[PDB]
C-alpha cells in the first residue's frame, strides 16, 4: 500500500547556456518536489534513489551511434555544444545533459523495479530532461533518450520478455519516439492523447493521426487520440478515457502501466492551449490505478507552467497514495470536434479490439 517517489536535484544541472528562459527549466523538477513537501505528500512516500542508466540499458531502445554522440557532449566546449544541439529539432545541450538524461532513465528503472518487486505498489518520478520525443537514433524536442520506452524494456528485462506494458502518454504533444520504438510490438500498447491541429501542432507529423494504428503484429497496439479545433479540458479527456483508453487498456490487460505524464495540457500552460485541471489529472490517474494490479509509474514529461505542473503532478501522487478521487461532470457536452476525434479513433481501432464492437 506504499507509493514510491524519486527526485534528485542533480537533474537540474541540464540547462540552456544561450537562453536561460527556455521553458524546459531546471526548476520544473524542484518546484514539483517543493510542492510535494508543502502538501505533506513527500513524507507519505517511500523515497526511491536515482541512479545512472547504463549504456547497455540505453541500447534497449537506442542505437550505438546515438548513445555515443550524446555521450560525447559531456566534455565538449560551448561552441561544440551549440553546434551539436542545432543538429537536432529543438534540443539544447550542456555538459551535464547526458548525465541528467541517464539519471532520468535510471530513476525510472529503479521505480519500475520497486513496483515489480512489490516494495511499492506504484510510484512517481520527478525527472528531467523529458523523453517521449526521443527516437532510436536521434534526440528531439527537449528529449535525449526515451525514458518511458526504456523503462518498458527494462521491466521486460527483469520480469518477462513479453510482459504486457501499457504506456499512456497524456502530455499535450505526441510521443513520436515512443510510437516509433514500439510500432511493430504487441507487448507494449502505446496510447497517446495529444493536440494535433491537422499536423499544425508540434511535432508537425501525420504520424500522430488516428489512422496510425501500428504495423505488422503491432497493428492495434498504437492508439493516437488527436485533438483538432478546440480548447480541450476535463470533459474531453474524461470522455476519451471512457470510450477509448479504458476499454482498450482493460482488454489488453497490462501488467505494468507507465504514464508519460506531461502536464502541458494543464490550464495555464504557455504552450498547450488546453485546460485540464488538477482534478482532471487526478481522475485520469485514479482510472489507471484500476489496471495492472495497481502497478502504475507516473513519469514526468513536459509541462511548462511551474505552478500548474506542481499542483497537477502533486494531485496525481495524492491519488497514488489512495486519497479520495474527485467527482467530475460526465454530462458536460464536449467540444464538437472532440466528439469527431473520438469517433475517428473508435472507427480506426474497432477492428482490433472486441471491447469497441
Ligand atoms: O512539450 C514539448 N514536448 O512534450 C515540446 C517540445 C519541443 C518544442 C519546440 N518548439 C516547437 C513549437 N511549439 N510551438 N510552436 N513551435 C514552433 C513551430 C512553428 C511553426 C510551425 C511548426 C512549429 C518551439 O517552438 C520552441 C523551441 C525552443 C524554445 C521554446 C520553444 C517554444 F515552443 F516554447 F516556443 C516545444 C514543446
Ligand atoms: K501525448
Ligand atoms: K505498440
Ligand atoms: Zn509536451
Amino acid at each position: 500500500p506504499i507509493t514510491g517517489l524519486v527526485y534528485d536535484q542533480r537533474m537540474m544541472l541540464h540547462h540552456n547556456m544561450w537562453d536561460s528562459h527556455h521553458p524546459e527549466l531546471p526548476q520544473r523538477i524542484s518546484r514539483i518536489f517543493s510542492r510535494h513537501e508543502e502538501l505533506r505528500l513527500l513524507s507519505r512516500c517511500h523515497r526511491i534513489p536515482a541512479r545512472l542508466a547504463t549504456e547497455e540499458e540505453l541500447a534497449l531502445c537506442h542505437s550505438s551511434k546515438h548513445i555515443s554522440i550524446i555521450k560525447s557532449s559531456e566534455h565538449m566546449k560551448p561552441r561544440d555544444l551549440n553546434r551539436l544541439g542545432d543538429e537536432y529539432n529543438s534540443i539544447f545541450i550542456s555538459n551535464e545533459s547526458y548525465t541528467c538524461a541517464l539519471l532520468a532513465a535510471g530513476s525510472c528503472f529503479n521505480s519500475a523495479q520497486a513496483i515489480l518487486t512489490g516494495q511499492v505498489r506504484n510510484a512517481v518520478a520527478i525527472v528531467r530532461p523529458p523523453g517521449h520525443h526521443a527516437e532510436k537514433d536521434t534526440a528531439c524536442g527537449f528529449c535525449f533518450f526515451n525514458t518511458a520506452a526504456l523503462t518498458a524494456r527494462y521491466a521486460q528485462s527483469i520480469t518477462r520478455e513479453s510482459l504486457r506494458v501499457l504506456i499512456v502518454d497524456w502530455d499535450v504533444h505526441h510521443g513520436n519516439g515512443t510510437q516509433h520504438i514500439f510500432e511493430e510490438d504487441d507487448s507494449v500498447l502505446y496510447i497517446s492523447l495529444h493536440r494535433y491541429e491537422d499536423g499544425a501542432f508540434f511535432p508537425n507529423s501525420e504520424d500522430a493521426n488516428y489512422d496510425k494504428v501500428g504495423l505488422g503484429k503491432g497493428r492495434g497496439y498504437n492508439v493516437n487520440i488527436p485533438w483538432n479545433g478546440g480548447k480541450m479540458g476535463d470533459p474531453e479527456y474524461m470522455a476519451a478515457f471512457h470510450h477509448l483508453v479504458m476499454p482498450i487498456a482493460r482488454e489488453f490487460a497490462p501488467e505494468l502501466v507507465l504514464v508519460s505524464a506531461g502536464f502541458d495540457a494543464a490550464r495555464g500552460d504557455p504552450l498547450g492551449g488546453f485546460q485540464v485541471t488538477p482534478e482532471g489529472y487526478a481522475h485520469l490517474t485514479h482510472q489507471l490505478m484500476s489496471l495492472a494490479a495497481g502497478r502504475v509509474l507516473i513519469i514526468l514529461e513536459g509541462g511548462y507552467n511551474l505552478t500548474s505542473i506542481s499542483e497537477s503532478m502533486s494531485m496525481c501522487t495524492s491519488m497514488l497514495l489512495g486519497d479520495s478521487p474527485p467527482s467530475l461532470d460526465h454530462l458536460t457536452p464536449l467540444k464538437t470536434s472532440a466528439t469527431v476525434s473520438i469517433n475517428n479513433v473508435l472507427r480506426a481501432h474497432a477492428p482490433f479490439w472486441s471491447s469497441l464492437r
